[PDB]
DNA sequence: TGGAGAATCCCGGTGCCGAGGCCGCTCAATTGGTCGTAGCAAGCTCTAGCACCGCTTAAACGCACGTACGCGCTGTCCCCCGCGTTTTAACCGCCAAGGGGATTACTCCCTA
């Protein structure tokens, strides 16, 4: 997108990237941020399984408590 | 027959919204191979379906005859229609609630 574009940064709930996943996986993302990435900490979670498969160049996991319960 | 008026048509204008077409994906239809079987073909039995004959009688049928019931015809009325006034509540819009369900979190113990 260039500066003349309908949007630049989109902000979304973890609830919607799962619910609207079929719309999200039909688009190509130039960068991704994940606030409180402890939400992604479980590999059996759909929000992990969904966001794993997003077509994105670069990703940040923002967290303050990375280690959590287990390796 | 005529007529007036009320009801229905038709013609043109406006709008909206849903049908028909386009695009992504997927997943469910198709290709190719294996294996079992099931139902198709032959052969045997003999079951019961068909045909025929002769007797019996009881069910059918032609006709007599009446009277019981179908239907047109008259009278009445009352009760349902048609139309004007009154009233209500059906329809629409917009917000609210919550209630259900699927995902996520984290311990505890069954079971492999």
């Amino acid at each position: 997108y260039k500066k003349d574009s309908p949007f630049h940064v989109m902000i979304t709930s973890y609830q919607l990237v799962v619910s609207d996943v079929a719309y999200f996986q039909k688009m190509k993302w130039q960068y991704m941020i994940l606030d409180e990435a402890q939400a992604i900490k479980s590999s059996q979670s759909s929000r992990w399984k969904c966001l794993l498969g997003f077509h994105c160049r670069n990703r940040l996991l923002l967290t303050g408590t990375p280690i959590q319960n287990n390796m």
